[PDB]
């Protein structure tokens, strides 16, 4: 019965690395001396919980070098964004599993059939959402201002971005209750002891409105819901 394989795969060399990274968009290795140790078994345990994301390892000296590091230490790979991320240090798998889940995806995230599903979970968190006309033109200009206020706040908000879809984004229109008067906006929604949205009001600059947004929220400003 050939099936059955590790979810964690390890490369003793660069050339395997790459191997099960081109076998999937999006991996994560670690890099463990004493595979023996307690930690290391738990970190394995935690990769198979989750084929989210295939995760690998590694221990051969060839391979720091590669990285230009001299202890372990395990690091995401992604496609876009960072590319890689180095853990902290804690090993564990329940902190392990979320920072794995927290970093599979990029900093931002255009509204999709397949966002909408990947909004739902994130596990309480904070994300604020941008409504875009065409989208088109100032993708470049748009993503460049995004990437530089995400990094600033990485770890703590991740900026999503909605596509007009004025044909399709028809039911999610009805949600919001908006109608012809559907014109471009801010909209910052949070993730913690309930699920309460944020509408736009005043009228600054594209990174100035939601930068202005955060700080305003993380300045122990009151809730929004609707308009007093």
């Amino acid at each position: 019965g050939p099936l059955g394989s590790p979810a964690a795969t390890t490369l003793p060399d660069g050339a395997a690395a790459e191997s099960l990274v081109e076998s999937s968009e999006v991996a994560v290795i670690g890099f463990f001396k004493d595979v023996e140790s307690d930690s290391a078994k738990q970190f394995l345990q935690a990769a198979e919980a989750i084929d989210d994301i295939p995760f690998g390892i590694t221990s051969n000296s060839d391979v720091f070098s590669k990285y230009q590091l001299d202890k372990d230490g395990v690091v995401l790979f992604k496609k876009f964004d960072e590319g890689r991320n180095n853990f902290e240090g804690e090993v564990t798998k329940e902190n392990l599993l979320d920072f794995i889940k927290h970093n599979q995806l990029p900093l931002v995230i255009e509204f999709t059939e397949q966002t909408a599903p990947k909004i739902f979970g994130g596990e309480i968190k904070t994300h604020i959402l941008l409504f875009l006309p065409k989208s088109v033109s100032d993708y470049d200009g748009k993503l460049s201002n995004f990437k530089t206020a995400a990094e600033s706040f990485k770890g703590k908000i991740l900026f999503i971005f909605i596509d007009s879809d004025h044909t399709d984004n028809q039911r999610i229109l009805e949600f919001f209750g908006l109608k012809k008067e559907e014109c471009p906006a801010v909209r910052l929604i949070t993730l913690e002891e309930e699920m309460t949205k944020y509408k736009p009001e005043s009228e600054e600059l594209t990174a100035e409105r939601i930068t202005e947004f955060c700080h305003r929220f993380l300045e122990g400003k009151i809730k929004p819901h609707l308009m007093s």
